[PDB]
DNA sequence: GAATCATAAC
């Protein structure tokens, strides 16, 4: 198949997408996540292409800043006045191209979130703290990220509020309703 | 049987 049509570039084409647009200036797009893993989750790109955190350097340090300014603006402004905690940071390794940074409740309530690999892609070192990685551009001029990571996603289930560990998705799910 | 696992998508 294409280039341009496979699906690692789709977020190419949904950051240029009017009903997918939540809110754009002169450096940065938010969009809604097309399989959403709870109940907001948003992801802010810049309009220049950077196709992941390798290809970032100093010269990118005030635009990621920006983006995570922009992820909070979001949260007050479509999220206030819910009670909910958001968590703002990036995939140790994406399968989107496109710098993309992920702006998530902490109810994890939602349908798309099926299997293992989706709790600990946002719930083990695997999720990067936007706030870890904006410093490690500025002290040490690029982003790195130990090996391992894909072991990460085969952890065992465990509850991100209270540690219990959970034998299945069926039962992660019932347990977290607990923590709404 | 329900749920997880790895693999496959030409
Ligand atoms: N066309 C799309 N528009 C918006 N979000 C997408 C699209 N395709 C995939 N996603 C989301 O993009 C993220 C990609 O994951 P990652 O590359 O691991 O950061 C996931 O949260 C997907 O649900
Ligand atoms: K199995
Ligand atoms: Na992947
Ligand atoms: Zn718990």
């Amino acid at each position: 198949g294409s280039h341009m049509g496979h699906w690692s570039q789709g977020l190419k084409i949904s950051m240029q997408d009017p009903k997918m647009q939540v809110y754009k200036d002169e450096q940065v797009v938010v969009i809604k996540d097309k399989y959403p893993q709870a109940r907001y989750h948003w992801l802010v790109l810049p309009w220049t292409s950077i196709s992941s955190l390798k290809a970032v350097a100093r010269e990118h340090l005030e635009l990621l800043k920006h983006m995570h300014t922009v992820g909070e603006k979001v949260i007050v402004d479509f999220a206030g006045s819910s009670k909910l905690r958001f968590r703002l940071g990036y995939h140790a390794i994406p399968s989107m191209s496109h710098v993309h940074l992920h702006v998530i409740s902490q109810d994890f309530d939602s349908p798309c979130l099926k299997n293992k690999k989706h709790w600990n892609s946002f719930n083990t070192e695997y999720f990067l703290e936007s706030q870890a990685v904006i410093e490690m551009v500025q002290e040490a001029g690029r982003v790195t990220v130990r090996d391992g990571m894909p072991e990460l996603l085969k952890l065992p289930l465990r509850c991100h509020e209270c540690q219990q560990l959970l034998p299945s998705i069926p039962q992660l799910k019932e347990h977290l309703r607990k923590h709404w």
